[PDB]
């Protein structure tokens, strides 16, 4: 089986998967890949995943990418609790729906702050104020939608109990926070849903799942951060180039 | 049951779903919503889907959005052929993985041309060349990935037979084409994959699923296009504002 999971705990979709696996207690070989360094671009890694993206899971000689795909697969193969990924048609539909919306309106919008504050200047590139602002108004714009649409009255985005949907959302949301953005400030619903999940995941897990990222802003200050490889240097420029 | 599907055949995720339902022959009440007009923003529609996005399906009093979520749900509830959404763990994982990647690298990048050429100017807004270019190089950049990563040797992105993965990709791909972008030009693998799918879907269905969009560029020239409502006008501004 081997079952290895290549990931960097800085990447949020990496934490989401790492957390699910850990909490459900699934044997996994944690394969660290310094993203900031450019290891996911190493010839060796590309031999594992041509896309050079994290996280990617290798079960046997079957390599799979995409936290969602991974998360689901994992959940299935290991028959983890159903509340996680309900077999109920209506219930699972609600999960998928959020994941879809998540990829459209959450992923890629809530990761920008790290670029603006860390990765961006790491290679000398400074993000234009316009986008920096445009980004944040975009964020809360989406935080609200998330709040009264998915969260609404219920306790979770996908329904009545913690679900993959939550693990993704919060992990993705925690990034800006780790940079000093308190998106929960004036959103009791959010704060409460967050506090809820954190509650269900246990301080220990979360306390370690995060660690890396809440420290990063510092290694940034103190220049502990590694110099990106040219292959990562290029990927970085691309991503920054697409921040609207 | 009622089972109604609100959609505009201009939106690609709308076609994808409309096609699947049609091809699998699933009773559905086609509920047209002039996107360009701004009907998906009509107080009435919002009573149906707060997000004001298309397509959305209403089965009973259970309203669900997101083509993927929809597609899957539909496929399940109506026990349509398995090749579509394989129950095989490894096989379904491959689907999900593409859908994930699709939402990241396909959706939102291949729809831009219509904005640049149609919707943009429709409201007086002209898209900057930079982005117009940046966009296309981004497109083929992704078309390639798609080509040698998902399509690779095999006949389909998700595996050996047509799958939701394909229905999404091609429907999303067809847009730029409909505007005059032949993304299949120097990509036999693609063209061939396309030709294959088109083959499996039957000229009739596809000939009607498209119609609307291949004519649009003209109603644009001839000014047949409706004046967007201010609620659509604002939506449009936002989207255009996020074209990097
Ligand atoms: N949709 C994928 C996206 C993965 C992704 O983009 N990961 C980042 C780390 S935060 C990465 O590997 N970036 C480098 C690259 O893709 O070139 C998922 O959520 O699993
Ligand atoms: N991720 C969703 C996106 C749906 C979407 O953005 N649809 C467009 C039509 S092409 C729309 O409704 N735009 C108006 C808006 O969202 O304000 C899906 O693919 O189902």
């Amino acid at each position: 089986m081997g079952l290895e999971l290549f990931l960097d705990l800085v990447s949020q979709p990496s934490r989401a998967v790492y957390i699910f696996a850990k909490k459900n207690g699934i044997p996994l070989e944690l394969r660290t890949v310094d993203l900031v360094k450019g290891q996911h671009k190493s010839k060796e890694f590309l031999q594992i995943n041509s896309l050079g993206k994290l996280p990617t899971l290798k079960d046997g000689d079957f390599i799979l990418t995409e936290s969602s795909a991974i998360l689901i697969y994992l959940s299935c193969k290991y028959q983890t609790p159903d509340h996680w990924y309900p077999s109920d048609l209506q219930a699972r539909a609600r999960v998928h729906e959020y994941l879809g919306w998540h990829a459209d309106c959450i992923r890629g919008t809530f990761g920008i702050p790290l670029w603006v504050q860390v990765l961006g200047p790491l290679i000398g590139v400074q993000v234009p104020e316009e986008k920096v602002e445009r980004n944040r108004t975009a964020m809360d714009q989406a935080l609200q939608w998330l709040e009264d649409k998915f969260l609404g009255d219920r306790p979770f985005l996908a329904g009545q109990q913690v679900t993959l949907a939550d693990l993704m959302a919060l992990e993705e949301l925690m990034q800006p926070v780790a940079l000093g953005y308190e998106l929960f400030e004036g959103r009791p619903r959010l704060a409460a849903w967050r506090g809820r999940v954190e509650a269900f995941l246990g301080a220990e897990l979360c306390q370690e799942a995060h660690s890396i990222i809440l420290s990063i802003l510092e290694q940034a200050a103190k220049k502990t951060l590694p110099t990106p490889s040219p292959e990562a240097y290029q990927a970085m420029l691309l991503r920054i180039a697409r921040i609207p």
